[PDB]
């Protein structure tokens, strides 16, 4: 079996779906039916083109008018700057033609009126996308950083978002950033080959901090998939991200956008533009999670193996733990320091749902099977059968 510990006792923090949005997942079109699939994941930040058009990186995805689209949503909309040049790496022209156009879309987010921006994105993977520029990616990242603070003061300046977390990288720009008073507020970068570096990459860049004497930031991993972008949405792929991005306290991140003929797909949670996915119902038992996130030890913490995210709330009076990923064929979720609310015995619902690709429609998720369990030494052992590496579960628990 491949085995999960959750700790009941080590409250993380009050739930906040982090790891619940997508890059380009919502769009001024799609999905049509925001109440229908959109409002009930409870979504956290999604990251969407400053501009969308002819003279930009892509035709849709304007970050404004998504905004609007999502008020009534729990959502946010990060702005992706760099998505206001055409062409990859991106087009950038001159610092003159880029800040004039920075400044016009500060007054379009300020003008528009909603209150659901996650903040600026100063650039996209400036490690890949920021060479022979004539300006160096530092000096470029100053001169805008200066603007945002000086027009929209009260915002939050996210960055650098790099291809790949890199130590040497992440060490010479934090260098930079302190010596010049221009940090972020959110440290970003992209998770896009798979789930097992996430860990130590946090580790990293904390340990960095304090080695600079930086205060603690916010970090966002705004792009994460596994390597196979056929995997992108995917509920056992994306559970260790989900898992490791709540294990340490990520302030956000949001799913790859892989697909660029299917915009508007949450992260590939729809199969379509009219039907839901298999990720979406396992994102939807994530946004149903309520109460406190506590702590999950994994079966391997630096793996793609099978891992999870778990809450506990004792006002509805219940756990969830929600789990996928690598596994030998069968999941063991061992529960301990249970609330006494729980009582001497439990229902234990554990419910599945099944994926076959990321355009198939699915409807609905199974009961594997509800059963009382005893809680012996506040502890409550359920092993699940016949698991698989593409499947999400879930694991419900509540008083008898």
């Amino acid at each position: 079996a491949t085995t999960l510990t959750v700790d009941c006792r080590a409250t993380l923090r009050g739930v906040t779906h982090c790891a619940s949005g997508s890059l380009y997942g919502v769009t001024e079109s799609k999905p049509f039916d925001i109440n229908q699939f959109v409002a009930p994941l409870k979504p956290n930040v999604f990251t969407n083109p400053a501009l969308a058009g002819f003279n930009h990186q892509q035709p849709i995805g304007a970050a404004i008018p998504t905004a609007g689209r999502l008020k009534n949503t729990t959502g946010k909309v990060m702005i992706r700057l760099a998505d206001i040049f055409p062409r990859w790496p991106y087009g950038f022209t001159n610092m003159n033609d880029w800040l004039g156009k920075v400044t016009s879309v500060i007054n379009q987010k300020k003008a528009s009126g909603y209150s659901n921006f996650y903040g600026y994105e100063i650039w996209n993977e400036p490690d890949g996308t920021f060479k022979n520029n004539n300006v160096s990616f530092n000096d470029m990242w100053l001169q805008t950083y200066k603007l945002i603070r000086r027009l929209d003061p009260n915002s939050q300046i996210i960055g650098p978002s790099y291809s790949y977390y890199n130590h040497y990288n992440m060490n010479a720009f934090l260098n930079f950033c302190r010596a010049n008073n221009c940090l972020p507020d959110v440290i970003c970068w992209h998770e896009l080959g798979g789930s097992q570096n996430i860990s130590g990459n946090i580790r990293d860049l904390k340990t960095l901090e304090r080695s600079l004497g930086i205060p603690e930031r916010k970090i966002a991993i705004n792009e994460y998939s596994d390597s196979n972008h056929y995997a992108e949405g995917q509920p056992g792929a994306s559970a260790p991200f989900i898992a490791k991005f709540e294990r340490n306290k990520v302030d956000s991140a949001c799913i790859s956008w892989w697909w660029t003929n299917a915009p508007g797909r949450l992260g590939s949670l729809m199969a379509s533009d009219t039907q839901k996915g298999a990720g979406w119902w396992f994102y939807k038992w994530y946004g149903d999670m309520t109460g406190n996130m506590v702590n999950v030890i994994p079966q391997n913490d630096n793996s793609n193996l099978a891992d999870g995210f778990a809450c506990v709330d004792s006002n509805a009076k219940y756990i969830s733990v929600l789990l996928g990923g690598v596994n030998d064929g069968t999941v063991n979720v061992n529960i301990k320091n249970i609330p006494a609310f729980i009582g001497s015995s439990a229902t234990v619902k554990v419910e599945k749902v099944d994926w076959n690709g990321k355009d198939t429609p699915v409807n609905g998720t199974n009961t594997v099977f509800s059963k009382r369990y005893t809680v012996s030494n506040g502890t409550i052992n359920v092993s699940i059968p016949g698991t698989n590496n593409t499947s999400g579960y879930r694991v419900y628990v509540s008083r008898l």
